């Protein structure tokens, strides 16, 4: 399977079985940044779910536990001292996913405790009638990269616990974010700052977590408006965050944005599966599938002799390189 070759290659190149972390790059000098490591954790979980190679599956399943243990060995179990609410929420979401796959109670405790800290203490209605602050150290801006991943984490917690509190939280966060952090037509704004107001800079990862939270709200509530919201955001992405040949942008040099295609592809796959299951937006579904297959082909054609694909699809770094592996594990 294409997703097999890609994930095995990625592990061969970047996985450090000693530290139980990914290397940040092929110089193997530094391990990956904390939040990105949650995104590679999710990549291992997607490859686990995608593969039908029984041997590779059982190995990726041990690696789910290892990625957690390697990060907890370095940083500890309690991430609530991290000043970036997004750092905390990426790991809360990953932990919720690890609970769904493994049923290990440690992952539910990590997901729930870290989600509850952020939502309970960092949701605010004094500025802009709602939304979660970017930081817990300073309160100046409310950002797409915390609010939509928080809605996603709440949806996973809802699916796990069936505690309606988490569906209420997902709904409250998503509705606020669609109002204050999008143009209402599927373009997701980076953030809203107290002084300057909205910053209407769109990126792959914020498109992605808005699409994912919208699809998850559709799945939890059956309300087709949420699927309309996801489709609008996928249409924005495919017509704007692409080059003139329709290949998804390379978002360097910012290190956080370089691998954002990973988070976008993961969430576009959720949308593709939901359209395929529901028969919603059939015209768009056919166009969307053609455009995704084109992007995946383009990434595949960009692999080196070790079957690694740098993020510039049209020294290798694990975040930039992850996007092709995620694309083949949809
Ligand atoms: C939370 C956590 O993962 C931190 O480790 C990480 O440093 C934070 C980075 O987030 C900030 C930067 C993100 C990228 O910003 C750049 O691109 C934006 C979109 O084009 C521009 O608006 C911005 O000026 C800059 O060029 C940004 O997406 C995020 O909202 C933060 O501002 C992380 O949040």
């Amino acid at each position: 399977s294409d997703g097999d070759t890609a994930m095995k290659a990625f592990n061969d190149t970047f996985w450090d079985p000693n530290a139980k972390m990914f290397w940040k790059d092929s110089k193997r000098e530094k391990h990956q940044d904390f939040w990105v490591e949650a995104e590679l954790w999710e990549l291992v979980m997607d490859a686990y779910q995608h593969t039908s190679d029984p041997a590779l599956k059982a190995e990726l399943k041990t690696q789910i536990d290892d990625v957690y243990d390697g990060t907890v060995a370095k940083y500890g179990q309690d991430w609530t001292n991290n000043p970036f609410n997004d750092n905390i929420m990426w790991w809360a979401m990953g932990s919720a996913r690890a609970y769904q796959i493994t049923g290990n109670p440690r992952y539910l405790e990590a997901a729930r405790d870290h989600f509850d800290f952020v939502y309970d203490t960092q949701w605010d209605e004094e500025f802009a009638n709602g939304g979660i602050w970017w930081l817990n150290s300073d309160h100046n801006t409310k950002n797409a990269c915390i609010n939509f991943p928080a809605a996603q984490a709440a949806l996973y917690l809802y699916d796990i616990t069936k505690d309606e509190h988490y569906l209420n939280a997902a709904t409250k966060i998503f509705r606020w974010g669609k109002t204050m952090l999008t143009d209402g037509n599927g373009k997701v704004f980076d953030r809203i700052e107290i002084e300057h107001g909205a910053v209407p800079d769109a990126t792959h990862y914020n498109q992605g977590t808005y699409i994912g939270s919208a699809v998850g709200l559709y799945k939890a509530t059956g309300n087709a408006v949420y699927l309309d919201d996801a489709v609008k955001a996928a249409k924005f992405t495919k017509n704007h965050l692409v080059d003139s040949n329709g290949v998804l942008n390379y978002e360097g040099p910012n290190g956080d944005l370089k691998g954002g295609k990973t988070i976008l592809m993961r969430n576009l796959a959720h949308l593709q599966k939901t359209l395929d299951e529901t028969g919603q937006y059939p015209e768009f579904s056919a166009e969307f599938d053609e455009w995704l297959a084109f992007n995946i082909e383009m990434a595949w054609s960009h692999q080196n002799s070790d079957h690694i694909v740098d993020g510039n699809w049209a020294t290798y770094e694990s975040w930039s390189s992850a996007a092709a592996v995620q694309a083949l594990n949809g």
